[PDB]
């Protein structure tokens, strides 16, 4: 018989993964979700599966079930603890990925990479020349989630529907992510014609704007009353548009050739995903205050990249 | 590298197969759905699937697009015209149907069936017999239509949300059909009791409620001013159940083995369908009267399915 | 209370299709379809019955009378002769300005004080004549406008670009014909301005927009097949506005909106981008096309407003 | 206007939870969120945030105070201590009791004139005092219920059989928590009474039935992951009510409604299958149980109005 089955894939079963894998079955993405739980070295934390409505398979197991999987995501890693440095926690996350990304590779998995972990456009880097798949089937969240806060934000500031905004959050979400306002619009209206022709707008109300989505990036305190939901939303969005090669348009980690003045890196762009991965980058025309931010930002990627990356 | 994808192929593109190439294209139930137009076999004679809002590829092909396809759904078939007699109107659409399965088999299709095309439960059998396939892998429409009509009727009569209505039609949707009332519950409570104990309401009551179901399988007209979205609805949830392996509980037109009391022959009647097409019926022991009527339904049924069913 | 009731006056094509959309979202609670001597009634009671049966949401539908209007949330005019393509035949004019009218006055004599939503063709001049009888305010007649046509611009341009059409943001403007103006100057795709892809990708030249354009206005006025009309056409336009405004959505959509300065026009109402929500237009997103966009514009309302002076009242309500 | 304003009370585990739920299914226009003396806030801001950040419907959503319940039609009380598994607790309930009153108080001063939806624990007792001390009609006041444990009952039921959990229809009766009744005699699959698969097909035994139902009983009290928050548990559940209500669907739910005979039983709220409309609880379906189980009911019943009688107040409002 001609099967109809998408296998996913879960590693990690902390509260990333965790989140992620409930966001997919309330979503009914997929009709085999697979989990594999790490270890000790997750996000911490079997019956908590049954209750999905559009009824969905879930079933814990190992690395071999990722054969004949689509779409593996990977959402092991540890967090900071304290005394450790950023950068030795980079350095465990970057070792636990590259190992898990090995015994994927070893089952004969040959499907696509989506990489949830954190840091993300790091790891997908590393996951990227690990497996040795194409660039366009690892793909990071980037700033997924990021964007989608920075358009509630702006539809919430101007009483509009969110639909109505489009905008994005480029590179690294964090402290280097850049608002690219020059490419943002509210019902199809540039949002800088609401500062520098009706003055609905003032200069401070985008940065306020910029920074609440900004240093949003690091707002979560206990973890254990948090509900993940945003990450697990995000991730589960860019499945579901591989999966259903919806074509759509998502600032997924991508790895440029040129486009913004950057390459050999993946980071945070607006990108077209379908059921092969990433087909292409959208190049904005970025303003050169953009495009310089979207430089610090990158080169601070590879900055620290380089304390990991791999050789060959 | 792993594909996600489902290939539906509807053969017929008239009134019937339109409609329910609409419903599927809408509810996004498959991503690859071709379309094989007969000729003036179907019901009126490309461009119109420019509006799929969950992006959904559309062709027209030969019966090539039946070798990789997972579920063929047959729509073909022509209406009574003046003067001929309805026995030559099964005779007409049993040879059409017929040359239709021997050419979606010959290109090597394996895999399922979705007859759509009147008489359903004759055509379903004659499916069944060419193509040479498991009989769960034939699935006809059955009392689908008929069903959700009963059961909307009845909660319009009661004043509560269908969804809270449980009951069949089964047999052959027409004037042979057999209202399971005592199977037929409201919020769990057995429509019987409503007459039987509470009386709010009488016999009568009944009978108008399943003649209106009765006299609904013949209550078309115009055929141009009709949506057919019924019949677009029916199909297209049963090729729902399969695709997304619900195992749902569905009076498709299932091949009965003992069942009812009845053998060799597909009727509606309550069946869970899956991935696999009809994996069981559901046995209702039914009243003596209804299981009579039942099999007076039956009977017609093999006496004109005898006028047409493959020989030796 | 939790009160959500639409009444649908007409049940011809267009009405009858509204319904069949409305009852499938499931966006009102309560559908009244009112059947008047001005319009033929079409489409089978099955039909109308098997949208309900197989509508997820539980919806009370029943055919009234303009009493009904009394306490309805929402009238949606639908009744007229369908406009077909070419120039403006004035005569469908008149007959659909002297339908309109009576249909409005029988509605707003039966106490009636929600939001008006026009279907009816010519749209912007019945949204005009809708507006004067009924004496309500300007934001409380809302027509369809460009809105099919937008969505259908923006289908066609993802198709082309082998997108995903909520990713592409564009309008068509004014009225919806062969007179409307693509906006081009203010369509995106993944942020990415349209032109962009003509004035330095070069992937695509000016011959394509203009395909593109036409392929859109030489279908305005197509009758919908009835087996698409649930899922396609005026039926799901006319929803989406109709959701838009009672979920207070905040939706920008290009109805026809009552103009009062924006893109150098006034006392009209035609297809521009509007904040849709619970009390109907917000207000108006005026936006900087270019003069030659917004000269095709003055030209599209003057012919507008030609017409319009044939059937425009001289005594408002 | 098309209003549709929710107003949630507390905005703990419980009331935030269903916030989410709310908010993901966007079955309110307007959400206020009222953080009480009586309930200590939990959960971050971040969260509240996502939720409507990636909630299809653009729902209004603030932090507010009791006047906001004037023009509210429906008010969610959830603030109280959690009730853990195990004998009842007579001083938990009077803690609630006591908040419930209080709380109920400040919302009625406020010229509410809506519905309650009571969530909070013991359910059926603070439902019943909400009845009490806001003098509104019963079928006005709605409590949860047992309509998560009937949603679980069916769910298991379901995997037990592999088949669709829409497919079985049955109901979990009385207070839900260990004295709940498990109405197998009204519990059908596909409409195959569920004891047929016992007394004929043999199927399964009578310790399968004892099994699902334990498992059902055991976790009537569980505290939900906040990573599922949203998508099962209590926030669902009331959720699930609240839209029944909003949508005027007459859809049949086990809430807490107020009996007259029904059952046997007289002058308590507890769970039982009831039409749920815009109005509240239209009517309470009294199924034909059997004596074994009316009994077992009988007995749960006993058990409320024992607790109840420690609680209840003395002059009605």
């Amino acid at each position: 018989m001609k099967k109809t089955s998408r296998k996913v894939v879960i590693v990690g079963t902390g509260f990333v993964g965790t989140s992620i894998a409930y966001a997919m079955i309330n979503q009914g993405v997929a009709n085999e979700l697979v989990l594999i739980d790490v270890n000790q070295e997750k996000a911490e934390g079997l019956d908590g599966m049954a209750w999905g409505e559009k009824n969905v398979s879930v079933w814990s197991g190992t690395y071999e079930e990722c054969q004949d999987a689509n779409l593996v995501i990977l959402t092991a890693g540890v967090n900071q603890k304290p005394g450790q440095t950023r950068l030795d926690l980079v350095k465990t996350n970057a070792t636990i990925t590259r190992q898990i990304v090995k015994e994927v590779m070893a089952s004969g998995f040959d499907g696509i990479f989506v990489v949830a972990s954190n840091p993300v456009d790091i790891l997908t880097y590393l996951t990227w020349q690990e497996s040795g798949l194409p660039a366009s089937r690892v793909v990071g969240t980037g700033t997924t989630l990021d964007t989608t806060r920075f358009r509630k934000e702006i539809a919430l500031k101007l009483a509009v529907d969110p639909r109505s905004v489009h905008g994005y959050i480029l590179g690294e979400h964090g402290d280097s992510e850049v608002a690219a306002w020059s490419h943002t619009t509210v019902g199809g209206k540039p949002i800088m014609e609401y500062v520098e022709k009706d003055h609905r707008l003032e200069e401070n109300d985008l940065t306020v704007l910029a920074d609440k989505v900004k240093n949003a990036a690091y707002e979560i305190i206990d973890r254990k009353k948090a509900t993940y939901y945003g990450i697990g939303m995000s991730t589960t969005r860019i499945v579901k548009a591989i999966l259903n090669n919806e074509q759509a348009v998502l600032p997924v980690s991508a790895y440029l050739n040129g486009e913004y003045g950057e390459e050999d890196i993946f980071t945070g762009v607006p990108s077209i995903v379908d059921e092969n991965g990433v087909r292409e980058i959208i190049d904005l025309s970025i303003t050169p205050q953009e495009k310089a931010m979207f430089h610090q930002s990158v080169s601070e990627l590879k900055a620290v990249l380089d304390t990991v990356r791999l050789e060959h």
